[PDB]
């Protein structure tokens, strides 16, 4: 809840849901220490068809933990606020998982 | 008021609202025989012949006493202020009610 | 000031936007008390060939001395800081004028 | 800086958008004490349906030390952090540049 | 985190994202020398009208030690909350990479 990855997350939720509406594809960067992956960075493209992923995006998640997911589709947005399920959720056209991060 | 279901219930809006706009159907996991019912979960969805319901968003809706609704059209958005009917109301093309719970 | 109606009347701009922008009707539960009439409750309609407000928005209005107003076209949308119409007015194609309340 | 103007000038930013992304033309009572006139009440105009502010709008204005402007595009939205050009500021298709109030 | 900078930064970010979604092309004047290129003043063109900046725009951007960049097609929207890379970012056709200021 703290100054600055609160404005950050809350773009997340914003590339989040414009994906879902609009069909755009995204890239992430999602840590797999955790199920589903939380999502620690996403790219929203309108552009570059076989070529996801931007240089930039790709140069800051394999410094990382993260792994890195080019070209998804989010056919899904997701709130839940039932405690053992409490938190954001965006679904893949392939049935995957992410939790959105929160701060 | 507090953080965080100040998140995901500001995206229940956000998400009702899309679905209100866009025509997108979305499913619940919510309180079944009251009037408004008030939804623990939503997911907007467009593309998704896969699966009414995303399972993540089933088996979720199988750990809570609350109940299932999927395919839901919402039709009206309702932001209310006089005394005891103040909240966020959604309808269904078919009459169904719900409170956007607040927090 | 204050919470949760804060949340409702923000709401209620987004329909109001909302309405404007794509042609969607609104009902209005509304003061006659001031001029321009203040807005005290807002349902926006995608719906259909309508019928008209949702049988939930008319309960909640006839239980308030405001007067009920239905299947609007919202074709203006005002913001004003001058310090007599220091406020927010939608403007039906007919000519009327609402306040949309704060808090 | 404080309620409730913030919501008014922020609807304005958000009216200016609407604008922008959209084209609907806008009417505006603003300040030539300034350059850009600074913008003290705008009009989102939708099925204006032949142009024209809403008289209601009008008569805000006259009454005041603005001057209304009628029937204008807007093409342009600028956000500026620049020391001595900080500030809000939209243009039209006629070269015109007014800034938005802060609050 | 204060005013009345985050106001600004935060129309930004909305410039950014618009232009993303709906292929609209902004100009920028941000820092020359830099890599990622943090932004001081982007602006939202619907139009092309007269292709490029606004001569207002122009005008600000000359004053500073800064690059003015015309008719950028914008095709990434990153938000990151990386520790190494935390902040917004928007990546352009050319692969350029702008850090989107905060405050």
């Amino acid at each position: 809840k703290d100054y600055p990855d609160n404005v950050m997350t809350a773009e997340m939720r914003k590339i989040a849901m414009a994906a879902v509406l609009s069909g755009m594809r995204v890239n992430m960067c999602a840590s797999p220490a955790s199920s589903p992956n939380v999502i620690w960075a996403i790219e929203l493209e309108a552009e570059g068809s076989g070529s996801g992923a931007s240089q930039f995006f790709k140069d800051n998640c394999n410094r990382t933990t993260a792994s890195l997911v080019e070209g998804v589709e989010l056919t899904k947005y997701i709130s839940d606020i039932n405690n053992n399920t409490d938190g954001m959720y965006v679904v893949s056209s392939t049935g995957g998982v992410w939790r959105i991060s929160r701060a």
